[PDB]
């Protein structure tokens, strides 16, 4: 339930790097531990927590310790904000890590508390069996970094499972990516991510649907569809690439951007 260990707080400061013109979005302001040591450090920092009760006594709190820069979790709209902290209910940890994906402007960091196993998915290494499709999400669109470990004795009350604390810093670029069409493509992929893509693509669903889109593209954009075998037009591209033998668990977010760049040159998308 609630974090109270005072030498964790710390961690997260530091691991944040907030500076006075920062705008701080803490999402599960608990008793507002952290909350006050946000507070002098961050321009303002806006906090968003399910319970309307809680969140009286933190603003009572902050108020009473001199602090007048505080202002009150998928439902809510995200504000713009420059640097996020948050401890994660493990049921809404994956649809989090999307919303930060596609929040906009940009933000500069976020410094995430969450259950052990997805916090270990979300740092896998490549080639590992529980590398997944979150693992390639969360490293194309971030850096990825374990700041510690969290054990269940330094929550009140204690629950049955261990945490871990993990800072995203953006990556500016990644977000030219499609993404709509890179997890689509990732979801093909990773169906089942330890048979070759060769393996994957032949499948006559596959080229069946990928067809119909290539078809459908053509006719959006007033072109001629290529006087060519379609299997062969998609299988070229894994051909081209030298990737026809490479499993996607043992593929990079390098890759799979590759992969998505030669098949919409050929009209090729994901949809």
């Amino acid at each position: 339930h609630l974090l109270k260990n005072p030498g964790i707080l710390d961690k997260i400061i530091y691991a944040a790097k907030i500076k006075s013109s920062d705008i701080v979005l803490e999402i599960g302001c608990g008793t507002g531990n952290l909350t006050v040591k946000l507070l002098p450090l961050a321009k303002k920092v806006i906090t968003i927590d399910i319970d309307s009760r809680m969140i009286s006594e933190v603003k009572k709190r902050c108020l009473y310790e001199g602090y007048n820069n505080l202002e009150v979790a998928i439902k809510t709209v995200f504000p713009k904000f420059d640097v996020c902290t948050a401890n994660i209910p493990y049921k809404i940890s994956s649809p989090l890590i999307f919303k930060l994906i596609s929040h906009r402007p940009l933000f500069k960091c976020a410094v995430l508390m969450f259950q052990k196993e997805f916090a270990e998915r979300m740092l896998a290494n490549v080639g590992d069996s529980n590398y997944s499709r979150l693992t390639i999400n969360v490293k194309l669109f971030c850096k990825v970094t374990k700041v510690c470990n969290v054990n269940r004795s330094s929550f009140n009350p204690p629950p049955k499972v261990d945490s871990v604390i993990v800072k995203l810093i953006p990556k500016e670029s990644s977000f030219l990516t499609n993404f709509d069409e890179w997890d689509n493509l990732l979801r093909i992929c990773f169906s089942r991510k330890r048979k070759t893509l060769h393996a994957i693509f032949k499948r006559n669903a596959v080229l069946n649907m990928l067809e119909h889109n290539y078809k459908n593209w053509c006719t959006l954009n007033k072109q001629v569809p290529v006087n060519f075998p379609f299997k062969k037009y998609c299988l070229d591209v894994l051909e081209h690439l030298d990737m026809c033998e490479k499993r996607s668990i043992n593929l990079d977010e390098n890759d799979f951007l590759k992969l998505l760049l030669e098949f919409n040159k050929k009209g090729i998308h994901f949809f």
